[PDB]
């Protein structure tokens, strides 16, 4: 029947759903200065002259990146640890993990800001992969992301010890397999007994599909500007969609859950050491 988001918490209050699973993408990032592919304006997709690209995905393609890994490796040089900070949001989902609540967080992101705010690796699939670990394209030897860091921040391609091939960051790119850990999703999804989706267009499987995975009595909440994807068109009787800025989501939903002071108090701490 017709849910609220105000329904949504009380299943929380009443320990009626213990076992959230979330599945996120890039809008989370953004209000951390982070730019997405499809907002308008500052999405890749307005902005492809910056980084000399064809089209956005272009520059997660293993064709087009040995053409030319200069765009990808821009990007990285972004990206690396250090540069930018998890945001409200990112908070709200490391006090669900603290508040016991988080059986896992799937994300598309490769800004590693999950990890940075505090979300234990074991409660977390980077399922795109992450900036960590690098390999060489050629001979497949793995590299840990700090020893290819000093070339990415001088903008040259980092290149094999061995055997002068390319060291790619172990970013999932189109055509590759997800990792291994993206497995967890065979017994993630049914455990669940709430799935939360934020800030992502739902366009690239198998990621997308995973929204369709949890059981038909378990709802489903999305937080984000506009309803997508599986939601938009197989909607399901206990969808509940806050379309809007996500942080102001987050905040609605975390004041009915009565974490607000307590969320407050957790970004002060967390943003500060940083
Ligand atoms: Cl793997
Ligand atoms: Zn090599």
């Amino acid at each position: 029947g017709k849910l609220s988001l105000q329904d949504v918490a009380e299943l929380i209050r009443a320990r009626a759903c213990q076992r959230v699973v979330v599945m996120v993408g890039a809008g989370i990032s953004t209000p951390s200065g982070i730019p997405d592919f499809r907002s308008p304006g500052s999405g890749l997709y307005s902005n492809l002259q910056q980084y000399d690209l064809p089209y956005p995905e272009a520059i997660f393609e293993l064709p087009f990146f040995f053409h030319n890994p200069k765009p990808f490796f821009t990007l990285a040089k972004e990206l690396y640890p250090g540069n930018y900070k998890p945001n409200v949001t990112h908070y709200f989902l490391r006090l669900l993990h603290d508040k016991g609540l988080l059986l896992r967080l799937y994300t598309q992101n490769i800004d590693g800001l999950e990890r940075v705010s505090g979300i234990p690796a074991s409660k977390l699939v980077e399922a795109h992969g992450t900036f960590a670990s690098a390999t060489c394209t050629v001979c497949q030897r793995p590299f840990p992301g700090e020893d290819i860091r000093a070339d990415v921040m001088a903008d040259r391609v980092p290149r094999c010890p061995v055997c002068t091939g390319v060291v790619k960051p172990d970013i999932v790119f189109f055509g590759e397999p997800l990792p291994q850990r993206f497995l967890l999703h065979v017994v993630d999804f049914p455990m669940a007994d709430l799935l939360l989706i934020l800030g992502t267009s739902l366009e690239v499987e198998p990621f997308a599909s995973l929204t369709e995975a949890v059981r038909s009595s378990v709802p489903r909440l999305l937080i984000n500007r506009d309803l997508v994807g599986p939601l938009a068109w197989h909607p399901r009787s206990r969808d509940v969609a806050q379309l809007g800025d996500v942080v102001h989501g987050v905040e609605s939903l975390v004041e009915l859950l009565g974490w607000t002071e307590e969320m407050r108090d957790l970004v002060q701490r967390e943003t500060g050491k940083l």
